[PDB]
């Protein structure tokens, strides 16, 4: 599939290390921040795409969003930052 | 507003990805076959509705249906795949 080449070539250029990264622990692909991966990333590489577009792709290859973790007294969860794991790697 | 819910908790659920879903290029949301959206999932999520009704939501809320290509040398068009995409 050319989204594959695609997914690869992105995460892989350390150049759009501030965007998308493979994680420091565990085996998985973190966007820290949503809207500033889709301005500054997802169009460079997926022209005339969204966030949705990119996520269902990620889902057709195995790549599904990990379980929010709440955090503190609030239970909060930084609806911004998105990590995807695969599901052969768990 | 009760539409946007009703809309988003339609087309961003997984499940009903083989009668409506984001499109693989481009951002818009596709139902490849309107008669099966409206039997399948239409009518589960919205009881008692029908498709233009549901479209005439989508327009008021910015949705519009996309420009139709002809294709072949038919200038063919697919009557019940629809695609729509926000004014912005």
């Amino acid at each position: 599939p050319a989204f594959v080449n695609k997914l690869w070539s992105m995460v892989n250029d350390k150049s759009n290390e501030k965007f998308i990264h493979w994680s420091t622990s565990g085996e998985s692909i973190v966007v820290p921040n949503r809207e500033r991966f889709v301005q500054e990333v997802l169009k460079k590489y997926f022209k005339h795409s969204n966030f949705a577009s990119f996520v269902r792709q990620l889902n057709m290859y195995g790549w599904h969003k990990v379980q929010d973790v709440k955090s503190g007294s609030m239970l909060s969860n930084n609806d911004s930052r998105w990590e995807f794991e695969n599901e052969r790697h768990a």
